[PDB]
């Protein structure tokens, strides 16, 4: 059980999320067909997440709000590609939501996923569905619903991942090129990789490098 997430647990979630995305960067690159099939979503997201991870690793804190400012700054100064910019905006909104907190419970975690979705949609001038935005939105809606009756952040994150994966598997039904080529959205897949790392960290586990 995880009732509260402090700054070091959040840092662990960042580090293991980044490692899991790094492990899967070639896989995510291989799916990248939209907007242009230039095969770089995984690399772009990996480089972005790595910039946030390095800032965090060099400036740890027990205070989740302070650690979030560090992570957010690292992403925003290292964003690469459409996918990396969107990832940085998703977590800018997440981190802004907890800026004054030292630790957060499952309800505030869910509210922070939702705040990130709102920030990222506002940052994209013409949002398209079937994308990283769709997956993030469906994950956040799942988070809000589950957290209402679920104190344990491990159980919450497991549910978020189940529902995020259902949304990811549905992305070809929203975006024609995905169904025509036969792939799920690369940006959403990269985000799922980060969320899977989040769960490993909540369990006190490490992603194999
Ligand atoms: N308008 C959009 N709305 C939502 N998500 C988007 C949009 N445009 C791109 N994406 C996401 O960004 C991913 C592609 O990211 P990425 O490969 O990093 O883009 P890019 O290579 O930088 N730009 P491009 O060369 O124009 O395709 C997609 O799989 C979607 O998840
Ligand atoms: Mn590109
Ligand atoms: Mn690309």
């Amino acid at each position: 059980m995880i009732s509260k997430i402090n700054g070091k647990l959040f840092a662990d979630m960042i580090i293991q999320g980044a490692q899991n995305l790094s492990n899967n960067a070639d896989l995510v690159d291989s799916l990248n067909v939209y907007p242009v099939p230039d095969g770089d979503t995984g690399t772009n997201m990996n480089l972005t997440m790595t910039s946030g991870r390095e800032e965090v690793e060099n400036n740890l804190s027990k205070n989740i709000g302070e650690l979030g400012k560090t992570f957010s700054k690292g992403l925003l100064m290292g964003a690469r590609g459409n996918s990396g910019v969107i990832l940085s905006q998703l977590f800018r909104g997440f981190c802004k939501n907890i800026e004054s907190e030292s630790e957060i419970n499952s309800k505030l975690l869910a509210e922070s996923f939702q705040a990130g979705v709102e920030t990222a949609y506002k940052a994209v001038m013409k949002p398209v569905e079937g994308t990283i935005l769709t997956v993030a939105k469906d994950a956040a809606q799942a988070a809000i619903e589950k957290a209402n009756n679920t104190e344990d952040c491990i159980e919450l994150m497991e549910y978020i991942i189940v529902k995020a994966n259902e949304s990811l598997e549905n992305t070809p039904n929203l975006l024609a090129v995905l169904k025509e080529v036969g792939v799920v959205d690369s940006g959403g897949k990269g985000l799922l990789c980060v969320y899977e790392g989040f769960l490993k960290a909540l369990k006190g586990e490490k992603v194999e490098a």
